[PDB]
């Protein structure tokens, strides 16, 4: 029997299938819907559930996080769950934790909020007077693609100077029978021991089964690998497995305690006794204060860890370097290894047998002269799996410099933890100086003889780590050796935060099922140029659940594959895990072709002019020729691609609900698809999980095949994808490949400017030039090019098909001419600075375009920052710095931002809505914009308000539709809020002009009576409001128009810290200043500002797509996908907004941001740009540098050459194809 | 429209309604149920007037529509609905009439 | 502006659906706020002429 | 094919209400009792103004 609690109500569950997991339990079976399916993999955060369970012994309860998408249901016999919808509830009395999340505007999209506060939540119980360190411990492992996190530690600064556990759980744990625990099912089969004795049993029964504590290294395994365990084991509360113990070999610990465990004992252990006993404690600590999150290290242990054999391990080097033992214990009796390379190598001499359980792990303490260090590097600050790692520790004794033990291991270079034997056998004898590190780096170089083929790439870059940490490690031991010897501009909450913070929000996927429904999935091509001659679908059409395997042959791939991730064929079946089992194994024979294409370099026009270059490059002083790469990026939405299709059964009516950011798309795809006229097709949306782009044309073939299921069967199909196939379906930006020539004078003026742009545009023969186009425009923010030729063109590839992105190609256009001006100001001998300031546009101008432009806003801005963030003192202090510092680089950098606002047709930007007025004072107001984060309901609610004089309370909008609001746009450009604004304008004035005699004839009343005499003498009350959009116009045989409405101006400065040795980099302070006029909400402003400041640092530091050869890309493993954290923000980020200018045709003179401040985030990015340089001005090189993007640490390493680069194996380029491109 | 049916036959007539005045065939227009979110409100359906007060207020809504779409088909002898619709799609006129 | 009605059609309603339909549904409604689940109601013909 | 009010799918977890009607034309009410009528099996609650 299961017998557990959720939220303080029992469950029991009997005759299981152990294989299903617990959150796809507790929204499809239990409905406490308000925890969010992000990852599936742990990486996310989005479903922290907090997880009570009592010990009878100690007569205390442990509270503890955890991510209930790897949590097994068989795990919880005895645990109190508690989510979301516990705490607090919008009935009830609300917790002060979702009251002060709402109140300090912490919640955008309101997909993230819950995990956060309940994370928040499980600390203040643990935690009743906390610092602000540990509320940032606790929220390390959550994920927020939109907030950017600055109200969520906002909110968390006032914390800084009930629930009840179940009685029924405390009784049955204090009575505890010795009850082995079987749970049976067709396939799998999961034993769980109580006593310690019938685990030994069931170990030394078939061996093959794990031994399941935290899931979190088997998850993995059996979902994307998709490995099968027949029978599983999962210990329960043991107390051998779990003791931590003092003795004079140091101390010992269970390999059933959690990494959060041992990190608090050794923590609490490093303050008792001197420090000369302890340094591999404080290795650990060092490590352990570092891992995933307070999630993963409150569900992993120590035994898990070590017995994984995973590469990146994080604390197996600092155990095989500090003589640890691993204690045994089996039927056949008792046992203690020692762990070494011997013990990692798979070899079968030194490891555990198919039986022995690893009982405990003894750590000694650490002698008297000698010092353990450990060092990691990583993609990420916090929460990345590192590329290189490294345990390291040097005992000496009495009192000289001879080396009588060294131990260093490096784990993340090879297939495991390799540790250095030969030169460690060689090391032994001299002293602790310089030429103890040539010998030791001359045989760690072709000791450790890594090759083209090592997987994850960045071969040079662990080569240059290793001797990094050796150096590092020399530095710090010689230093402790030296030692010793009208609601309008009113802030606002959001509508939904509360129904946020709350779980109240309804997603595509929260809504209920619907009778004899379906599930469908796909399968998807993984060749790149590939014919197919034949698939075999005999074995998987017979299976539970399959109705038929949809094919290309009655949209999908027909006889060749000219993209990995193209759609093939889809599958129909009665559930979701047997609908993605039965796709698991259909078989396609294929045959690869030739010609295959990957990259732009060997792969119509679009062309702007501006004056003529020739004339000045015959005149002007200094040529230069320049280039850069640009690589793409992915959108990663949390909410994924949900959406159901609901068949009426009569006149062939269609019910589409999808998350879409575009539903006439959807709707007219399933017309032409079904052969229906456009009628009877109708589409739902009520709100979208932060839809940042993409969400259109996959999801429009998407809904296509849907719906052809659901109308082909005639029964409802639901269909929601995951992270991984969400990522291989669905492109993102175009990256772009530029080239320049350009000329400018000794006064460091450009006066002469060629552009050939290239795009990397994907397998679609007919595609989306518009960026191309519409990126050409956009290229100079701010700076007067008296010469412009400029051209672009699109280049095909076989790859999935790339879209836009929030930003929309002015970051990418954008920085390629900030690079040719920083390499410009960089060949002349003066500061960017004053090559931007002499170069920047004048208060009036002419864009190339010809289109007027005034911008003393601009100048305005650019003082304001310049004086009132003390820039020179700042500057002369880095300098200062520089000049007392050799390892540790700072950067400081400025960078304006012109962005324009605008469409491409006259269609484009007409906008309708629909309003009703009841008997009562109370309106309901519908549009045919889309929420998905912005807060444009709110913005809307505030529009109403200030229309009709009525308070806020008495307006309620009830999502959106196509048939109230038909023929609708798309929800993009950042400017739907505007138009859909004024849309509701247009409504609401005609309602205020239908009724002047009624209000005019009653002073004091309510809106109650007016609408009641309103309907008594026979006045409409329902109107259409419609806007018919800026008119907009571009030529491009001329290239000559009026395509932008207006443009924001902003500034940027950025201070950031990178060290040379470990290529990693800091942000301190960011001072942002934009122009807006009089903002709608304040609150809502500066929120966009933070997100899509976080989106454009990101863009440009992090985020990297990792391509296998033949096209395949990687999702998972030491090459992954990696957002921005919550570490990653500036310490101090002091933005301050500039009084208004009451602008012509802006609503309400309020300026469109959400693509705005993407491209202020190079700021940061040019910063280290400046650090960089300064290395290599102490260098005494000045040779040439070509800084790309994004810049990884690995080329932000590279840049910063040194004569450990000087002594690094060079591979011959053609002898492998490594793992990327 | 705000008035319900329940079998004499009122939204047959209202199809004839805007078959006739929108020049369109019977087959081209369609009708899903009464609501109080599109149609607000609306009155009760008794005393034999219900049908012939939403024929008027059809014909007004159509009426407001043919005359937007007046300079359309006064620019196209020969136009399919779909043609007339795309184009004033085109030069932003609205298609959603309240009667 | 929170309550939407529904009606896609009536079987042969030949007047009288209105007060005590609307007695009817008041408290099916506050059955169904109370108890946060749809409640679904059908009357017998001896209830009906009743 | 023609949906009517109880031709539509089964809703999640909807319950169902059925009314207990008066008999006596005028009288008096003294007292209820519902013992038997709340314990028996499916019952969720019952709606009384007592
Ligand atoms: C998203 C993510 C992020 C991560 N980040 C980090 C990080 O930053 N740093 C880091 O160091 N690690 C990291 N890891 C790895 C993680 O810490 C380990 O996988 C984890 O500690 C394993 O513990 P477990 O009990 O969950 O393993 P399990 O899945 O329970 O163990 C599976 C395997 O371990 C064996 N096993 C487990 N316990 C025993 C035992 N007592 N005796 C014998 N065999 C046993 C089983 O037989 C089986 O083969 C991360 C993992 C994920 C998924
Ligand atoms: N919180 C949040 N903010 C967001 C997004 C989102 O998904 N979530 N999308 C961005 C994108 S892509 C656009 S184009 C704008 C559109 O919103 P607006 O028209 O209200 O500016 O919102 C931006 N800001
Ligand atoms: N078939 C049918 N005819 C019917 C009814 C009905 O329910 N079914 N109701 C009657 C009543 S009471 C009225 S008032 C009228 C209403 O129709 P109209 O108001 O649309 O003219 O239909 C009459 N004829
Ligand atoms: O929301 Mo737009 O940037 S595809
Ligand atoms: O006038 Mo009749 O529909 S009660
Ligand atoms: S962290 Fe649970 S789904 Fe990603
Ligand atoms: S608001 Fe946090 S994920 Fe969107």
């Amino acid at each position: 029997e299961l017998l557990f609690y959720v939220n303080g109500r029992k469950v029991i569950e009997k005759n299981v299938d152990p294989e299903t997991m617990l959150l796809p339990y507790l929204r499809k079976k239990l409905r406490l819907t308000g925890t969010k399916y992000g990852c599936g993999g742990g990486g996310c955060g989005a479903c922290t559930v907090m997880i009570s369970r009592y010990n009878p012994i100690t007569k205390r309860i442990r509270h503890h996080p955890a991510n209930a998408c790897l949590i097994p249901i068989c795990s919880l016999y005895g645990a109190a769950v508690t989510t979301v919808e516990g705490i607090g509830s919008t009935h009830t009395r609300i917790h002060p934790v979702q009251e002060r999340i709402a109140k300090c505007h912490g919640t955008q999209c309101g997909f993230c909020t819950p995990g956060m506060v309940m994370s928040i939540y499980t600390l203040l119980r643990n935690h009743p007077e906390p610092t602000l360190d540990q509320l940032t411990d606790a929220l390390g492992g959550n994920l927020c693609r939109c907030t950017g996190y600055r109200p969520i530690i906002d909110a968390c600064k006032t914390f800084c100077k009930e629930l009840i556990f179940p009685p029924e759980l405390m009784i049955m744990a204090e009575k505890q029978s010795q009850r082995t625990r079987v749970f049976g099912s067709e396939r799998m089969m999961w034993f769980s021991p109580v006593t310690l004795k019938e685990l030994l049993e069931f170990k030394f029964k078939y061996p093959q089964a794990p031994v399941i504590m935290g899931n979190t290294s088997v998850g993995p395994e059996v979902k994307f690998k998709g490995v099968f365990h027949p029978v599983i084991i999962s210990p329960d509360r043991i107390e051998e497995l779990s003791v931590v113990n003092h003795a004079y070999n140091g101390l010992t610990l269970g390999a059933g305690l959690s990494l959060a465990q041992v990190k608090d004992i050794l923590a609490d252990v490093v303050q008792k006794l001197p420090e000369e006993k302890t340094q591999m404690y404080h290795a650990l600590l060092k490590h352990l204060g570092t891992l995933a999150g307070s999630q993963i290290r409150n569900m992993a242990s120590l035994g898990g860890h070590i017995i994984s054999r995973h590469p990146d391990s994080d604390l197996n080097p600092i155990l095989a370097v500090g003589n640890c033992t691993l204690n045994l214990l089996s039927k056949e009796g008792k046992r203690q290894i020692p762990l070494n390379e011997q013990f990692l190598s798979k070899c079968p001499n030194a490891d555990l047998k198919p039986q022995e359980i690893l009982v405990s792990v003894n750590i000694p303490y650490s002698r008297k002269w000698e010092f353990v260090s450990a060092f990691r590097q990583a993609q990420r600050q916090e929460n990345a799996l590192a590329i290189v790692n490294s345990g390291m520790r040097v005992f000496f004794g009495e009192g000289d410099g001879i080396i009588r033990e060294l131990c260093i291991s490096y784990g993340g270079v090879g297939p495991a933890t390799i540790c250095a034997k030969n030169s460690c056998q060689k090391l032994i004898g001299r002293h602790w100086n310089e030429q103890m590190l040539d010998i030791a780096c001359r045989l760690i170089l072709n000791e450790v003889s890594l090759l083209g083929s090592a997987p994850g790439g960045k071969v040079e870059f662990k080569r240059t780590l290793i001797i990094s940490f050796l150096f590092k490690f020399y530095l710090e031991v010689s230093q402790i050796l030296k030692k010793m010897d009208d609601p309008i501009g009113h802030p606002i909450m959001h509508l939904s935060g509360v129904k946020h913070a709350t779980g109240e929000a309804i997603y595509c996927d929260d809504m209920p099922l619907v009778d004899q429904e379906l599930f469908l999935t796909f399968v998807t091509s993984s060749r790149a140029h590939a014919k197919i001659v034949s698939i075999d679908l005999s074995e998987a059409l017979s299976m539970p659940g399959v109705v038929d395997i949809m094919t290309a042959e009655h949209f999908l791939a027909t006889d060749k594959v000219f993209c990995v991730g193209q759609l093939v064929c889809a599958v129909l079946a009665d559930s979701e895990v047997q609908a993605k089992r039965a796709a698991k194994r259909v078989k396609i024979v294929y045959q690869d072709l030739e010609p295959l294409i990957l990259t732009i370099e060997e792969s119509p026009e679009r062309k702007l002019e501006y004056g003529n270059v020739d004339e000045a490059f015959k005149v002007v002083d200094q040529i230069l020729e320049g280039e850069i790469h640009m690589g793409g990026q992915e959108h990663f939405y949390m909410e994924t691609q949900s959406m159901l299709v609901v068949p009426k059964g009569e006149d062939q009516e269609m019910d589409v609900y999808v998350s879409t950011q575009f539903p006439k798309y959807i709707q007219d795809i399933v017309a032409s698809t079904l052969k229906l006229p456009a009628n009877k097709v109708m589409c739902h949306v009520r709100r979208v999980g932060g839809a940042f782009g993409g969400k259109v044309l996959k999801t429009g073939i998407i809904a296509a095949v849907t719906a052809f299921a659901a109308n082909k069967h005639g029964r409802a199909v639901r269909c929601v994808l995951e992270r991984g196939e969400d990522m291989l379906i669905t492109g993102g930006r175009h990256p772009y490949l530029g080239k320049y020539k350009a000329g400018f004078m000794n006064d460091g003026r450009i006066l002469a400017l060629d552009m050939e742009h290239y795009s990397n545009a994907g397998a679609s023969l007919d595609e989306s030039l518009f960026v191309i186009e519409m990126g050409l425009l956009k290229m100079d923010n701010a700076y007067k090019f008296p010469n412009l030729r400029c051209r672009g063109w699109a280049c095909r590839t076989n790859l999935p098909s790339n879209t836009a992105f929030r930003g929309f190609g002015f970051p990418q256009a954008a920085l390629i001419t900030e690079s040719c001006i920083t390499e410009v100001a960089a060949k002349c001998g003066l500061s960017p600075e004053k090559v931007r300031i002499i170069n920047m546009y004048k208060e009036i101008d002419q864009t190339p375009y010809k289109q007027e432009i005034n911008a003393k806003n601009l100048i305005q801005c650019w003082r304001e920052c310049m004086a009132m963030s003390s820039y020179s003192l700042r500057k002369v202090a880095v300098e200062k710095f520089n000049a007392e510092n050799y390892w540790k680089k700072k950067g400081l950098a400025m960078v304006p931002l012109k962005f324009p606002v605008g469409l491409g047709s006259r269609a484009a930007g007409q906008a309708a809505a629909l309003v009703h007025i009841y008997l009562d004072g109370s309106v309901l107001v519908t549009h045919g914009g889309i929420e998905m984060g912005q807060g444009v309901h709110t913005k809307m609610i505030q529009v109403v308000s200030r229309e009709l004089r009525m308070p806020m309370s008495n307006v309620h909008l009830r999502g959106t539709s196509t048939e109230t609001v038909p023929n609708a746009n798309i929800s993009g450009g950042s400017v739907v809020a505007d138009l859909n604004g004024l849309a509701v304008k247009d409504a609401c004035q005609t309602l205020l002009k239908r009724l002047e005699p009624i209000i005019s004839k009653n002073p004091k009343g309510t809106w109650k009576d007016w609408a009641q005499t309103a309907f008594d003498e026979s006045i409409n009350l329902s109107a259409v409001g419609y806007f018919r959009g800026y008119e907009s116009d571009m030529n491009w045989e001329k290239g000559e128009g009026q395509p932008f409405e207006y443009f924001v101006y902003g500034a940027a400065c950025s201070e950031v810290e990178i060290d040379c040795l470990t290529g990693d980099h800091k942000n301190i302070r960011t001072d942002i200043v934009m122009d807006v006029g009089c903002s709608i909400n304040p609150a809502i402003d500066i929120g966009q500002i933070e997100g899509a400041f976080i989106q454009g640092m990101g863009l440009y530091t992090i985020e990297e797509l990792n391509y296998s050869p033949q096209g395949i890309l990687h999702t998972r493993g030491p090459d992954q996908y990696k957002i921005p954290a919550i570490c990653d923000m500036p310490t101090e980020l002091h933005i301050a907004l500039l009084p208004p200018s009451q602008n012509s045709n802006t609503l309400y003179s309020s300026k469109g941001l959400g693509e705005s401040g993407v491209f202020l985030g190079c700021s940061v990015f040019f910063a280290i740009h400046d650090a960089v340089s300064a290395a290599r001005q102490e260098r005494g090189l000045h040779g040439p540098l070509t800084l790309n993007s994004p810049l990884t640490p690995e080329k932000i390493r590279m840049a910063c050459e040194d004569k450990f680069t000087k002594m690094i194996p060079r591979d011959e380029p053609g002898s492998y194809v490594p793992w990327n491109v």
